[PDB]
């Protein structure tokens, strides 16, 4: 229904990722809080702060694809 | 096709409201950083606190519901 459609699907796929990430974020949170042993808490950690910085560069380009996708839709 | 796509429907509803969610706790968190205002702060701290109570109940409408789809899963 339009060329403007392929970016607004970029957007929606950006999110749908970003909504992934952090379920994904969320459940390994709640796992390391409730685990009492030391070797699966620190290797948790570690992929949730891997985690926490791709949730990060994903919002950043939902942001920017969005404000780009305004500016546009204000000509 | 089949009975049980209503309820994977209802499991991506709640994935695609819990993605929502985050995104919008992501962006109000780095506004709340960013402020150097008090008042405006504050305001957000709440939305911020009532979003991340909705998250959680949401979560763990997603576990249970995939727990009994994984259960079912099984026979």
């Amino acid at each position: 229904n339009g060329i403007n459609e392929e970016l607004s699907e970029v957007l929606q796929t950006l999110q749908d990722e970003f909504g992934q990430m952090s379920f994904d974020h969320q459940q390994l949170a709640k796992l390391i809080q409730e685990s009492p042993t030391v070797e699966l808490k620190d290797k948790l950690e570690c992929e949730l702060e891997a985690l926490v910085g791709r949730m990060e560069a994903k919002a950043n380009q939902i942001t920017k694809v969005r404000k780009y996708q305004a500016q546009l839709e204000k000509q």
